[PDB]
């Protein structure tokens, strides 16, 4: 049994990868849905103006080929890929002062409709003027995430909520967080004509 | 020597060439041992409440698909592999702060029953609040461990024992172990409705005196 | 049906385009670089080592005759999103950085039918520069060269839009205010070779927010 | 004569170019340090950054020829890459091992391979004394991470570490070094372990 | 025209990289001599609490291979031409006291001449073995760091320089530290392991404070 349950993502996984995706157009354009979830305000640097965040960030999308009949397949329903191993969203912060690191594993879901999960943990510096900290109302920063090359005729991007999920944040961070919503912005940049679709992060946080 | 080398790259071939792994399913789950021997405590970051911490952890699993008959390869009974060769667990800390460092070569061992060892040592920066590691009583912090993409149904994870290897714990740290223990748990997280395994790391430690 | 095809209209494009044939610049088949700077903060200035670190992106285009198509052989696709590894882009490099800069943005061009490219990297730069006066009315000045490192004014020639840096997008709160900043092409020579090389010369003047 | 001898060359490369050592085939790995610099002593976090070179060498009958039938080629440079290395590792390091000399080995016809890697290395190590008379006194094993002693022995040729590149201006001065090869076993396991066993003694300048 | 100039370009280069193995580096019996010069751009920073100091320079690299020669007439009087330097063999020139690994700061591309001549002009940030004392003083402190193969010996790579003196004409003239001398000397050595003589170029810079 077990064989051929193997042979069959085998297969299932040979067939999409290698049958045939050159991202979005305007003909085909494609939905980014987004979410974060904040860990941690991890350092504030008065002295730089940059603030430090770990959070991770679950997008989804879903590609027509990606779609499978799990009755061909031994009714496999969804599987594990490696990131490289399909199209991903260029998912960028505007106002980074660093690379992002990366602090999970580059493994997406794929499942049988086409769609895709993929959430990426990652520590962000960007950039935030901290003062303000050491009051009652503590700082507010915000940084601006979204495709860096798709304009929104070819990206689109969505929250399921304007709320950012503080449930895992770290009981005993340095800062508090005094309130943390997602919300989607259109703006134009110099370069072109067309309008660029963002998720704004606000984060209204104080010493503890 | 001929022969045993002609053996080795044989039993080799016939595992990684002539066979078809893509990894666990909910029709085929694997389960994964996991162990920590933790060997230094290197920084406490009162300022920012980072904990460094220097450890191996030992991972142990077991594939069908790398089983052989020794009898058929000179009795050659394990061997030595580059982790790249082969699947290995996408084991991560939940609450870590930076990429963790890889302090130790990449390479596992496999065994003729089709199972796996591998001992990566980390450097890894996870969130800890240090206050009371200047006292008597110490601090407290907790880490979990776990697949980050892989639901129970597909990965369930367990221990060998409750207690951290301390054996090899660095005499002359900055910090010394009241206690280290690593539990089995289960979460849930919000994407999903499956539950997730982890191991969790529990460390109670202060100054040296 | 249409979105099947528009699809498989881009892989054949693609493909005719990168799988079925450009060696870079020459002097017999120069080529012209516009850049242009917009610059989002001055993070640090180190008056310990003479050090200031820049976050700004890029504006990189230049046109390719291997790179054109008509689009009504192709459903009328009139340009495309390709990873930057997929083709030639110019070795535009800040003659007086003092650490390897930091790519912040994803190394994606978008090439159009006139065999036009746009490439729009965001970078973290550390170059030399003196802060001295950073904490005065006046503030300080510095500049850092930006060029080709290997290719001359006969292989790459490099044009501005404006001589003005675009400080549209320049961090509000920033600890350092910008009082000017300029782009402004320039002619140099090296020790190496007879021929001139082209940079943009990248002026910044600046304060501690007051 | 000399296109000759370049194709000599990428002929014996390309007829040469092992799964590594194993109980039946094990073999021996020669090391030695030569010590350069304490760079950095952390009272901090207790650890010391070091720069040395290690010398490796072992001997391969799958990477023998005779000359004669090469032009008489006696050895080669050849990327690390190219070849199986050993994994050689400090067992106490507390940061990825810095590499500073390219990862480049010589091939002798014999079938030795002479292996050259300079390194800076965080370890731990707890500097209390370094700024006394009698100085501080560290330690660090090096050893295969994945190899027992059954399939990869340790050789020195002297226990005493080579202080003949140490800079003179370090703000650290060595009162001893030596390496010297332990075999020991474990409670896991009834095969030997084999480390060489670095232990510095330092001052203040 | 131009057309054919690329073409003629590609045909060049497929016949150098493409038809020939890659070559397997100098012996002893078709050595190989690398002219090496340095031009220090700028000392960034001196850790007398470590005795390390940082320089940004670039370091000018030329060689001659026999197997990279064409004549220009076979194709379309192309004379050089640039190249990513992972195309083709390069000395693995390296510092026998640095501290830390050296920092590419710019492209990786070399210039090809039709007589097999080849240029290279890696700019580094280096950290190296180095005590700062007195550098606070009129005399200012000397430190030296010397360069070579690490894996060649004089029988398969020699060196040498077009003068002794550094080139300090693009040395940051707002340093924390001004140059008082620069020169660079060939030398041959002997190393631990083997009887062969290795040779190195001896970067010897005196410097002192601003
Ligand atoms: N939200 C969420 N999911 C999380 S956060 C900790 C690990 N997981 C499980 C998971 C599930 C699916 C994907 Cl694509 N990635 C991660
Ligand atoms: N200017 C500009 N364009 C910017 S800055 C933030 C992202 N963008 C859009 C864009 C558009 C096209 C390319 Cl090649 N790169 C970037
Ligand atoms: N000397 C010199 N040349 C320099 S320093 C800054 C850029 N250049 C031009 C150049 C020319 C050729 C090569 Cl191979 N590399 C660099
Ligand atoms: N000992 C020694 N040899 C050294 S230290 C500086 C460079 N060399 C020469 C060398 C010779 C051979 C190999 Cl494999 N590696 C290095
Ligand atoms: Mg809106
Ligand atoms: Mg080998």
């Amino acid at each position: 049994d077990k064989l051929h349950s193997q042979a069959n993502l085998m297969r299932l996984k040979s067939d999409l990868f290698n049958r045939s995706y050159p991202g979005p157009t305007k003909d085909d354009p494609l939905t980014v849905t987004l979410g974060f979830t904040l860990q941690d305000i991890v350092k504030a640097d008065s002295s730089t103006n940059e603030v430090d965040l770990v959070y991770y960030e679950q997008q989804r999308w879903k590609l027509n080929s990606l779609m499978w009949d799990p009755n061909e397949y031994g009714n496999i329903t969804d599987f594990r890929t490696s990131a490289a191993d399909i199209w991903t969203p260029d998912i960028t912060a505007y106002s980074s002062t660093r690379p992002v690191q990366v602090l999970s594993p580059q493994i997406a879901v794929v499942t049988h409709d086409g769609s895709v999960m993929f959430i990426p943990a990652q520590r962000l510096s960007f950039m935030c003027d901290p003062t303000g900290v050491d009051s009652e109302e503590g700082a507010t920063c915000a940084v601006k995430f979204g495709s860096w090359v798709y304009s929104g005729f070819e990206i689109d991007l969505k929250t399921d909520t304007d709320q950012v999920d503080l449930s895992s944040y770290y009981a005993s961070s340095k800062y508090e967080i005094l309130s943390a919503t997602q919300t989607r912005q259109v703006q134009h940049y110099s370069c072109c004509p067309e309008p660029y679709i963002d998720v704004n992060l606000v984060v209204k946080f104080r010493e503890r």
